[PDB]
């Protein structure tokens, strides 16, 4: 049903070599925001869907396969309903006031310093956040809860991160 | 004397709130590499800019204050320098063969499955990594080894942290 499309649309995406390269994802990612007139965005950068595909690939074949591919396209199906629902000015951004907000409807309890450094590292001159930032900001955000809920197996709320795995994960991202 | 040349640089380039913003980086670093064709690049784009102002931006002000500045500028231009040497067909980008000489000549000695993951981010199909993406790489491996070593001080090779210190440390496009 739902199941069939989502593999035609992965099939075809991926093409001939079977997974999803960060051109291949710029590219949909690209001409699907170009039918919401309400996403406002000066597109999705390579670099930016670089960093995406690297943040996803956690089997390390350099592109998305489909689960990796289904979990992303997912999520950014959820994150763009929240965005949309949370530009409450239709500005087509999220500004300082809206993140918070935006963020928690995602699941992410953030505090005011981690919000303000957010929105210092993401967002620009006026605290406005567009929608492939949002979406760029999110991915990573989301990818960092499950490294570090990975490596809390003990559940004690902090973790031991050997220098290997810090330049794995801060460089593959 | 270069000092008063490069302070009259910086003034001219940061203007009225006296830091360089990742607009106003990206602009002098596009004229610049413009100039020097050896450096093959397809640009800087804003994204890139954003994320090394970030990661350079330790009084968290947003902006490049003059000594934070100077610092990101004196290492581009030794990596730079790095580059042309360590280009030895002269194509103008750094092949996978190439990688390593400049990466020792840099200081970082990093094992095969890491070099695996930073050329599959930040190198072509091929395998060659242009100019932007070789300093893009730079300045946050660079900053991810800082960062790690001021929080070991010790030299344990490892280091404990709660979700929020783990954000900060990783929130970076
Ligand atoms: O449920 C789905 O898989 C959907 C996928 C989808 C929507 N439009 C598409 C266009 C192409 Br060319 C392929 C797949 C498409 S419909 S949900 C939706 C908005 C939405 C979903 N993903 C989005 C990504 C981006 Br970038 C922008 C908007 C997206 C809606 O109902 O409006
Ligand atoms: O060759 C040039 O264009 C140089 C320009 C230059 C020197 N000092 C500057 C200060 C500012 Br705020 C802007 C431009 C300045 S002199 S060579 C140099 C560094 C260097 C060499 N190649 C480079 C490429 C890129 Br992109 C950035 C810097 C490069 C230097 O003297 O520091
Ligand atoms: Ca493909
Ligand atoms: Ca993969
Ligand atoms: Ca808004
Ligand atoms: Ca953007
Ligand atoms: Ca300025
Ligand atoms: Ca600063
Ligand atoms: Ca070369
Ligand atoms: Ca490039």
């Amino acid at each position: 049903e739902e199941v069939r499309q989502f593999r035609r649309l992965f099939a075809q995406l991926a093409g001939d070599d079977m997974e999803v390269s960060a051109t291949e994802l710029m590219n949909i990612l690209n001409k699907v925001v170009t039918r919401h007139p309400d996403l406002k965005t000066d597109g999705f950068g390579i670099d930016t869907c670089r960093s995406m595909v690297a943040v996803m690939d956690s089997d390390t074949t350099g592109k998305l396969g489909f689960e990796e591919f289904k979990y992303l396209w997912n999520n950014i199906k959820r994150w763009q309903a929240i965005y949309k629902q949370f530009d409450t000015d239709r500005s087509g951004t999220i500004c300082s006031s809206e993140l918070p907000g935006a963020f928690e409807a995602a699941g992410f309890h953030l505090n005011e310093h981690l919000y303000n450094m957010i929105i210092r590292r993401y967002s620009d001159e006026s605290g406005n956040m567009d929608f492939d930032n949002f979406i760029s900001c999110l991915v990573r955000l989301d990818a960092m809860f499950r490294a570090f809920k990975s490596l809390d197996k003990d559940g004690t709320g902090q973790i031991q991160v050997n220098i290997q795995e810090w330049l794995q994960l801060t460089m593959y991202s």
